[PDB]
Formats: C-alpha cells, structure tokens, sequence
C-alpha cells in the first residue's frame, strides 16, 4: 500500500494474508467460515494448495490464526498474462471462528451501485514503493472510485479496462495499492454501516503512478460465479 497508515487491530476483520512456504505473496479476503477470495494471478505459477497458507489479523509476524487451503478455484475464462477474470477462491482447510477481530465482509448484490466519487478503502500488507517488499503489519488507504471511462482514456489505460474491472485510487497518485496487495480487498460502506467488498487488488502500472489508477477486479460482474462455486 503506498501513501497508506498502519491499522489497529479489528478494523478490517476480513483481511488476510496468503503465504506460499510460509511467505507473504498475496492479499484475500474472508467472505465466510471457510471461503476465501482473492485474485486469479496469485496462484498462476504456485498452484499446489499444500503448501499454501492463510493467515489473519494486522501482522503476519505473531499471526493470530492460520489456516490450511484444501481447494483452489479459478475463473475458467482467466488466461495469463490477460488480466481480465481475474478472481479465484480458496476453500479453508478448517472454518474460522467470527470474532471482533477476525470475520467476513458482506458482498454486493448482482445490481449494487457503487458511484464514481465514492470513498473507498484498499488494505494489505504490499510494498510501499515499486520493486519494494512486503511489509509485516497491516495498511489502509484511503481511495476514490474512478468512472470507467475516464479510467478508459488515451493517456490512462486506453480501453483495456473491461466491464469485470473498476478503478479507484486518485489521478495524480499518491495513494494506491501496490505488489503484495494483489487479491486483497477495496471496500465501501452503506448508510448502515456495514462494509460491502467492492473490489479486489488486481494491476495497475507500477505504483501510485499519475494518471494510471489501481485496476480492481468488479465484485458484482462476478458476483454469480462466486455464487455458482460455493453457493454464498
């Protein structure tokens, strides 16, 4: 996360960190006991769920609870290095208990309404910098969602952001998310309250670049197929 604050512990419940042979490599995002989604990318060349790991709380170091991956599923239309489709899930090896400090977020329905301009929040354990490393303890920036057209534009991303994409992030950089975020979670709240996943870490180029916003994959394009792998 670049231009983001350290988090106390339980303000984004649902975030957790997956780590291949015990190292931070992806962000995801707890939508039940046992379900995980995060991004197709993360598991292109490390797919044996074996030696996968997840992780909750702020910090990976003292790590409240972690946990085994017994499946991984990944959007059938997803092909590297396209970016789009890009969406997996990832079924626990043993459910995690709700608590204040570890449970899931909500999902959109199919025809949610996010508008451009809404202030959304991106959080994980990525590097401040580009080419840099992941950090042990948990970040949050604060975001602003971008209409896809002007996400679309000549000198932003020039018509490669499909309707499985959103941007969010702010035109002239400083806050963005960054590698070691990708498959974590961008959300927004209602007038309840209550967080709904809006987004997940997809791309981007580099890092809290102006003029090239953070690419999420869209929570609603592919709120069905989520629906259709773990009936939630």
């Amino acid at each position: 996360i670049v231009g983001g604050t350290e988090v106390e512990e339980g303000e984004w419940p649902w975030q957790a960190s997956l780590q291949w042979d015990g190292s931070h490599r992806c962000g995801a995002t707890l939508i039940n006991a046992t379900w995980l989604v995060s991004a197709a990318h993360c598991f292109t060349t490390y797919k044996n769920p074996a030696r996968w790991t997840a992780s909750f709380g702020v910090t990976i170091k003292p790590s409240k609870m972690k946990r085994g991956l017994r499946r991984i599923i990944v959007h059938e239309k997803y092909k590297h290095p396209s970016h789009d489709y890009d969406i997996s899930l990832a079924e626990l090896s043993s459910p995690v208990p709700y608590t204040n400090a570890v449970h899931r977020v909500c999902l959109p329905d199919a025809s949610y309404e996010f508008q451009p301009g809404d202030v959304m929040f991106v959080t994980g354990f990525g590097a401040l910098k580009n080419d840099g490393y992941s950090q042990n303890h948990l970040r949050q920036a604060q975001v602003t969602l971008i209409d896809a057209t002007t996400c679309n534009e000549p000198q932003a991303y020039n018509d490669a952001i499909t309707p499985r994409m959103l941007c969010a992030g702010s035109l002239e950089g400083k806050t963005d998310a960054c590698q070691g975020d990708s498959g974590g979670p961008l959300v927004s709240s209602d007038a309840r309250d209550i967080w709904y996943l809006a987004g997940i870490v997809s791309w981007g180029d580099e890092c809290a670049k102006p003029n090239k916003p953070g690419v999420y994959t869209r929570v609603t394009a592919l709120r069905d197929w989520i629906t259709s792998k773990t009936g939630i």
